[PDB]
């Protein structure tokens, strides 16, 4: 029971599931609704789970009531007492970010993008203080709501290779600076309104560019601070990356300062057209 010594147990006959909107380990993820009434997700543990499965379900459940904070998922409660169990959140109307973006191409000022990066930035910020290492930070894994805050979330699946730091793939090391530097291809997707980090690339391909040095290009009409920071991120040697602590107070100032946000980076025009004069 200690372990959900900060999450809410709620009544089954509170939850209403309507629709399969994904999958967990064992069981299916839902869109419902839950008692006022408020849209949620539902992440089952159906019958047939392991020992493993449940200690990890009830572990996940235990460590998303102890965060508490502006810009990760709130989790509404846990049902342990009956079967199926559930982890109940709140439902983010716009839903994940990476679709989100490529859905509304061009849609938002560069502020606005950046205050969702200080964001982001300042929920990792609080995972890695309370220890917890993400290990797939991506756009795919943040939520959107209606004020265009965004939270960090991990909605599973084994490595997602062009967003995780060479020492995580070459060696397992996983920890906040590996997420840091997974913090900054989520700039990237930001800056690019969701492309595809390293394009067409093969993750080998990714692998051998990363190790010769190279890094990739300035999104287009992207703040100069912006296309610095997230090429610190990537600095092979980790502990040469910012922590997020420096990644929060640097979008921080640059926010709260917004003529430092005019100046922009170079753009590489892969294509040239000349218009005859
Ligand atoms: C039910 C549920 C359970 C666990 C999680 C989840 O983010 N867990 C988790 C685990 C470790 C660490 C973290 C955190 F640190 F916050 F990033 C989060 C999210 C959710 N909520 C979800 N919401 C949504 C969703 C979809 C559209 C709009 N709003 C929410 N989709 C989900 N898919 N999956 C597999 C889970 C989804």
């Amino acid at each position: 029971q200690a372990v959900l010594k900060f999450t809410t147990e709620i009544h089954p006959s509170c939850v209403t599931r309507q629709k399969v909107i994904g999958a967990g380990e064992f069981g299916e993820v839902y869109k419902g609704m839950l008692k006022k009434e408020v849209p949620v997700a539902i992440k089952t543990l159906k019958a047939g789970y392991t020992e493993k499965q449940r200690v990890d379900f009830l572990g996940e459940a235990g460590i998303m009531g102890q965060f508490s904070h502006h810009n990760i998922i709130r989790l509404e409660g846990v049902i342990s007492k009956y079967k199926p169990m559930m982890i109940i959140t709140e439902y983010m109307e716009n839903g994940a970010l990476d679709k989100f973006l490529r859905e509304k191409d061009g849609e938002f000022s560069v502020l606005q993008l950046v205050g969702m990066l200080r964001g982001i930035a300042a929920g990792m910020k609080y995972l890695a203080n309370m220890n917890y290492v993400h290990r797939d930070l991506a756009a795919r894994n943040i939520l959107v709501n209606s004020n265009l805050v965004c939270k960090v979330s991990d909605f599973g699946l084994k490595i997602p290779i062009r967003w995780t730091a060479p020492e995580a793939i070459s060696y397992r090391k996983f920890t906040s600076a590996s997420d840091v530097w997974s913090f900054g291809i989520v700039m990237w997707e930001v800056m690019t309104y969701g492309e595809r980090p390293y394009w067409e690339l093969s993750n080998h391909e990714v692998m051998k560019a990363i190790n010769d040095g190279f890094r990739l290009p300035t999104p287009m009409d992207c703040p100069s601070a912006i296309y610095q920071l997230m090429m610190q991120c990537w600095q092979q040697e980790r502990a040469r990356r910012p922590k997020f602590a420096d990644i929060v107070s640097i979008l921080d100032k640059l926010i709260r300062a917004p003529d430092s946000l005019k100046t922009l980076a170079d753009f590489d025009p892969r294509v040239s057209i000349r218009l005859p004069s």
